[PDB]
């Protein structure tokens, strides 16, 4: 084997906001290209807990593994209410 | 060198469908009655598997028990992109 992979960490600094909403639209549409199934890898990523469940083709990886699967859970839940016409406070 | 498709196949008969959105709105009224965040306990419920995350006030704690966790969370998922513009099966 050959386990090249060095990050060099770029590091973003804190200033953008909504940020879950932009990986996990960058993540499911990574799994797109890939040819996997995003949501079946999405879900098992926040309840097992492990990066190796996005494919390292872009920085989605790294975009998703930099928030907590709590907070992305939480933000999931708050979205699937809000829009069902709940204003989450 | 475990190359095992697992579609489980396990598929309960349920002759509801978008249900789970209901029975979330249902968990989300509940906590309110009680004075608590909906979202801080349905993350919990979700990553952790634990019914106990629920409060006991209304039926929403044994509708949400009736579902399963990956369920209700690959919906959350879907969901989250679905009315974000995207559309998803």
């Amino acid at each position: 084997m050959g386990f090249t992979d060095e990050t060099v960490r770029f590091d973003f600094d804190d200033n953008r906001k909504k940020a879950i909403s932009e990986t996990l639209e960058t993540v499911y549409r990574a799994l797109e290209e890939k040819g996997y199934n995003p949501i079946n890898q999405i879900v098992g990523y926040l309840l097992s807990g492990d990066p190796a469940y996005i494919p390292r083709y872009q920085d989605a990886r790294n975009l998703i593994r930099r928030h907590e699967r709590d907070e992305i859970m939480e933000e999931l839940t708050k979205y699937y209410l809000a829009n069902h016409g709940i204003d989450i406070k």
